[PDB]
């Protein structure tokens, strides 16, 4: 194909996401930074009442080295996150996460997902109550606020779309409970008829 992706390069991008995005790449497919290569839907309230609780979390996605294991993390902004936690960040068993060390790592391995969202409650007429947690970037403090009223299939927040970070080579990967793209860099091949 001209440009070819050599079997020991690894992603400059690994982008992680739910099962329910779609796709707007395939694999092979050669992108431009700057390209829509996904999109998450829309979030709708699965039932009617208030809102009575907006707060500030960090969601963390650690995975093991061999990828076997994976686990998620919703941590309040309030127990304290080190700003030196990012996306490759090696992390060990046993230590915290977070500063009060209410949180603790259960995983050898590293970072791969790392977001500021909004942890939105909902509560029914009769007391019951649903979590959503809310990407910032999808996230509209004039309609998700607490003491506001949703209804059952309202949008609370606008479908999220995610753009190439760098250009190069896609590889798609769907999980059962995950979605990744990875962007891959190609080296130019040796003219050969």
């Amino acid at each position: 194909p001209e440009e070819v992706v050599l079997d020991a390069t690894s992603p400059s991008e690994r982008l992680i996401l739910s099962p329910k995005a779609k796709l707007h790449v395939n694999n092979g497919k050669d992108v431009n930074k700057g390209d829509l290569i996904a999109e998450e839907p829309p979030i709708y309230a699965r039932r009617s009442g208030v809102i009575v609780d907006v707060k500030n979390v960090r969601k963390i996605v650690v995975e093991t080295i061999d990828r076997k294991y994976t686990k998620t993390y919703y941590i309040p902004e309030s127990a304290g996150i080190e700003p030196g936690l990012r996306v490759g960040t090696k992390v060990k068993q046993g230590l915290p996460l977070s500063k009060n060390e209410e949180y603790i790592c259960e995983l050898d391995g590293k970072i791969v997902e790392i977001e500021r969202m909004k942890k939105v409650v909902v509560q029914t007429p009769d007391g019951e109550q649903d979590v959503y947690y809310i990407p910032l970037d999808v996230f509209d403090r004039d309609r998700i606020k607490k003491g506001k009223e949703v209804k059952q299939g309202e949008m609370l927040a606008e479908a999220r779309k995610f753009f190439a970070k760098v250009s190069g080579r896609v590889e798609v990967v769907d999980y059962s409970t995950r979605k990744e793209i990875r962007i891959y860099k190609t080296k130019r091949r040796k003219l050969f008829p």
